[PDB]
């Protein structure tokens, strides 16, 4: 990398928790365009991820690397040390690609195995209007939910469970709790604090 | 590309759904100035487009490529593999140009075949004034409507269908529902919540 | 050009309609500093201008080029094809300069032949104060009025025609309708909604 | 120059009228660091200055150049054409320096000979507080007043002449009209709309 | 010089402030006609300007000479004494001209850097008619104000600022506290002590 | 330097008066990383500092250079001209370092000898709350107070002398005038306009 | 380094006190990507850290270096001078790495030995709502708390000790003082000023 | 030195704080006249300043010496002992001068880094006239305050801050809590115990 | 050394503060018996007392080392490394002796540098008898004072200063506030809460 | 020189302001007796008086040096260095004489350049007797006036201007406001508060 590019990656990523679609998109573009080694990837992780979530990433990545080594990974000679060191070798292109892929995949479980994430704590304000609440909760889900998620059902349920205390009654009153998101958007259009 | 240029393209595009005039302008400038291959275009798509809309882009692009191959596309030898791989070849300039053109054209159907887009959900606020609503809805249409659209009739209709609940009566009261946009702009100038 | 420079030109120009002094200044600086060919100018136009106003620019530019070719333009051999192609030739510096000049001059008629522009739709708010309205309307005129305009008379008239509904009476009440802009600025200083 | 540097100069200068200390500082740094010719200076003027104030700059610069040529200017041979062309010659360093100095000095009279400038139209709002008014008027003077000005007396007088309609009485009531600026700042601290 | 010429210069200048346009005209004419060296200029400065103003002008001239020698006078070598010593040499004519120019330019910064100038302290007399007061203000400002600084806005502000308190009240009643100079001249005509 | 770096230095410095810790930090980094000559330092000063404070900087720097020359400064041969010119010589590295150090030290007295600075004019608003006032006054002191200052006592005194008119009584009422800053922060937590 | 990169590091770090996770992440990335010497590290410290906290950093770093030298540090020959000078040597890569590590570790004690930090002075506003207070206090802790901290207990306690004066009673009233942070977040959701 | 010279230095300095302008004047004169080595300077520091102030000055001097040796003294080689040892060598005169300069500069940072200084703790006596109190404040501040720091604003703040409570009330009634020093001197003249 | 020896030493110093007479006795005996090197002394320092006190002792040891090195040491060769490194030599026993003496003497000024000391902050409980509090104060003095400090007057003052409020009233009524300590013990013998 | 000589000189000037007749006498005697060089004179200047007055004296000395150098000096060789350097020569004794005369003459204009002078700001106390105030004013005049200033008329004016309000009323009732000073002394002989 270069320091400016790393700072740009951080600034683009800063609003997204590890494993989010925006996080993964930016990190995948970084890995593709810069082709980093294991040392560069470690520096990138330590600069982006906090100590706790970097440790969590390593806890998943070690399991992934153990899976790959036990099951056989192309170009890796076990006598030549571990995969982390063999990635740093400049003549091992394929092993470098495989280690980058494992590094990226280790980020998938960080939000998938996270406990009580921030997007679950998005409670609608006592006087915050529901139309802005939908957009705020969509933004929160886009920055804290893992890749491959079935986002729309969870959005549908969170539109009620985390709704305003009066909206909790209002949604049942108009009979739109189990309807799609647009139905509740139409239902709560008339609400005001 | 370079990572900085890709990030700039994303930041310019971020407010526009795939296929919008701003989206298409920025992506066309990127393709012209950088002359990307199929791999670079795939990286650009995955970095910009979400997984769902990237999959939709591929679903349209495969149909476009099948049309081109069945109908005959210049410089493409079927024995040399598929068009995606032949684009990556550095000596195939014309095939690269044709694949870039097909890639750009595959974006036209993403908003054209999208279901219930965000610009349709632009409901005027209960106390939001109509003069600002016109500008907001124009901005929404400029970021979610496909290229080649007959925008002005749709703007004219959405000025009433999505208007304020009181404006829904007010526009009929002054008799300007079927008039051009400027007539409703003059009509609703006196409205206040 | 380069993609970053084109994006900078767009961001500087984005608030100005084609043909405005700011638009023309930025585009003239771009043409001078980058010395673009016909292909580069076409890419610049398509990236900046929307499809409708790019088509309008071409409609004026074809007339300008026909005028130049019929009247005789230096360095252009008609047997060598059209002016657009001859501009792209790297050894034709003078023809390139002339085509760039024609391209820039084709932008003069886009606001000069536009119908009912946005700056005419600048109606003063029902409670918007007149002192801020003057600055807003000046900014609007600076971004939608063509080069070589007699701006000050039009500003003077628009200060009344588009004024606040109460200001429409107030300006006549103090007897400053036909006076210069400063006289109305002094006259409406005491107004409040 | 380069297009990015010119755009940066414009963005730094955009809030200052020609001839202001900020304007002159940025333009002097540009001239020193880039060492422009007459053509580059003309492009810079046309890109920054509007048509009217560029014409005013030329009206003063022609007089300055006539003064220099009539009085004798080092390195200039009259048989070699005018000073503008001789500046563009790459082997005439000293004449280039002298023409740049004349170009910079031609900017001094643009605010010095301007009629009824914007900083004179800074009337205090009917409910705008005086403490913020002092800072606003200082900022206005810093962006519209020529170099070498005796700014503080003019600030002292404008603190009363352009003051709030009630402040026009209040300042005389506390007897601080002719006192320094700090005395009026202390005097109007207690005022409220 | 000669004694008679210096005395005539002082009598022409005596009514004018140091750095004033009246001062600068006569002093520039004397410099042009007599071609004075550093010693002659120092004598003239001591004869015209007081010791304190002489010290301020020497400070300005030292700053200007330091800047010029840092940037490079055409013929000034860093040898054979400073620029003041080399100005006395008859052979080094160009150095003499450059010193004359810097010495003249040093005066122009005195009015712009003078603290609490006397031209702003001239107030309207209690029984003095407003016409006489504005004539006195014009006389003071057409001299005391620096070279080329806009004077008319300074009249339009200070004629109200420096007006008599009863005259200020009359201006307030007339509503011409910020009207042009002619309007304030007309408004205050009816005043009588 | 380069124009972009100079503009960045200005934008970082723009909020800090000469001699402030932020000012000195940025200028010291500039001098270290760019290693400027006397001409470059003069251009930097003229571009950053206004004419008055640049003249003040020169007034202090001439005294500093006179001290260094009279007391003996390493590598400086008096026969080789002055220190300003000898700094510009590309083979005099040590003299260049010494002149840069003197230039930086000349900035220390600009706020240390300034009269009635802006941070002294930070009067608490009539309804501005004290908790925000503490932060505002801390920011003001960080941008207008010289290096090596005993900031905390002055902050402690200014928390009362410049406090709100009601806070002037409130602080004495709770008996925390002479206590540290945290004690007044606790004391005024309950205040409200 | 380069001046632009140093300014970027400052702008990213500016909101974090020395030793904070964000501070340490940015500085570690800088050290890794730029590989600075002792002189470069000293310039970086003086440009980022204020004089007081730079002196504190040196007070800790001297102790760390004394520990390393007394206990034996690889590649350091005591006869070759001190570690600071030996780091600047371009052929001593390992000693440079060790000095950079010691420099980074000297930052750990700056917040760990700081007295009464700013994050402790985060008192909830008298009418500031608790939901925003939690986020504000989390941000404050993220910018003023040292690395390796047990942040969550301190957050839990500060949610009550620094809570609103009414919230100090409210939290005990609902019986959630000793419960985790989410329990108080649920408890104070209904509070309003 | 000599014993008599050291005693005279102490008697001249005894009334002055460490780091004070009175302290610095005498100490710089002693350094200039006696040309002291490291041992002589250490003896003088032990004789004048107490053990605690000696430790603080040694901390400052260690920081300054570390910084200078990292950046490079003219004659200091990383050999033959540290800079303090090489200062005692009669041959290395330049090292002695550099050590003297750094040792002198170490004092100047003590008043700027001193916590809870005594000059700010001098309060107005209950029956002490305000003239005597302001004289005492001037005596304390003209010594205790560091070198070159602005003193007059500190008087204008602390003379009200450190005034007697009845005198503070008198200042409040006079409305001169932020008036210049002369205005507060005039206002408090009528006070009597 | 051995681990058991250090453990016994720490058990001996478990109550004694750094600098306490018990602490100094056991540490002096350890240094005499085991003749530790500089590395051994640093390990013992890091094991006995916490990080803050270890850092303060490092500052004291650095001050003493600098002073002794400047003055002169028994077998010091500054060319052959610093004191902390030279003490780690089987040959340089005499310098190790002086380093051990300096290491112990650094503890002498450690309790005197303590802020808010606890060896004089022992307070009597509400129901605590006077003689028990006096005994605890005496024990804390013998266990927390710096070496050589006269304990009798401190005990005499603290027998009343730190006594219980009931004991304070008893002493004040008897007029025995400044009596000999035996008189405090006799007078309070008949009192018990 | 010697340290004791400078200490005695400063004790002599302890009360005398820069430019006072006592100050000038003792400084002239010092210059005559010790025949100081330019470096010695600078050291004496820096030791006698503070930084601000030293800077003003440097400005005066620079003005005098420039004037004399332009006019001509006894043994001045401008090729052979400036005056401040040439005076530091065992050979150029005659130029050192002129530099000493200039150094003393720079003090002559120093008290005259003082702003808000204290030598004429001595005020009588409320209960202070008239003759004691007159004596103190006379002493302050003899100790603060510039050299050669007529003290008799100043004393005559200040005997009434600075007199106590009771003394002012006594003089006004007697009509002795502009009487000879002996008449003030005789008329106020019978009055005492």
């Amino acid at each position: 990398w270069q320091m400016k590019d790393l700072q740009a990656i951080k600034q683009e990523v800063s609003q997204a928790a590890p494993g989010s679609p925006q996080f993964m998109q930016t990190i995948r573009l970084a890995v593709q365009q810069f082709d980093p080694t294991a040392k560069d990837l470690q520096d990138l992780l330590q600069y982006l991820c906090s100590s706790l979530v970097a440790s969590l990433h390593h806890q998943q990545l070690d399991s992934l690397i153990s899976e790959a080594e036990t099951r056989g990974i192309t170009g890796y000679n076990p006598l030549a040390g571990p995969l982390r060191v063999q990635a740093n070798n400049p003549q091992q292109q394929g092993l470098r690609r495989e280690y980058q892929q494992l590094w990226l995949a280790a980020f998938a479980a960080l939000p998938g195995s996270a406990k009580d994430p921030s997007w679950a704590s998005i409670l609608q304000g006592l006087e915050e209007p529901y139309h802005a609440f939908v957009e705020r909760l969509n933004i929160a889900l886009d920055n804290g939910l893992p890749e491959g998620t079935p986002k729309d059902p969870i959005l549908r349920s969170l539109a009620y469970s985390n709704a305003n205390k009066e909206c909790q009654k209002l949604l049942q009153a108009r009979g739109h709790t189990n309807s799609p998101l647009g139905d509740m958007l139409r239902a709560c259009q008339t609400w005001t604090p």
